[PDB]
């Protein structure tokens, strides 16, 4: 049985593997051999592009309709597989301000 902080591996592991098959699309597609997708791999040694990258992060994008720029707000963090895996992974709770208007009526507690 599932625990709260098993919790947390499971949904880590459930997003690395829609990554990990996205990964397999994307090569396979490419027609290049594919390479097993470990959790602490870089994309760059799996065979990813700066281009493929980006394309893998939209194909994933386009899988659940969410996609975090709060803490992937730098690409360049965006690394291991782990690194975009958990991302996505923190889906669900409320980070950022949806609306920066309302945001602001929050703070702009005067007139």
């Amino acid at each position: 049985g599932i625990d709260p902080f098993t919790l947390n591996h499971q949904v880590m592991d459930q997003v690395f593997d829609q990554v990990e098959h996205q990964i397999a699309q994307v090569l396979g597609a490419k027609g290049g051999p594919l390479v097993a997708v470990e959790i602490d791999s870089r994309f760059s040694d799996l065979g990813l592009s700066s281009l493929d990258l980006a394309t893998l992060i939209s194909n994933l994008e386009a899988v659940y309709g969410t996609d975090p720029f709060a803490d992937a707000v730098a690409i360049t963090s965006i690394v291991t597989v782990a690194d975009l895996a958990r991302a996505y992974a923190q889906q669900g709770v409320p980070g950022p301000s949806p609306d920066p208007l309302d945001a602001q009526l929050r703070d702009l507690r005067q007139l």
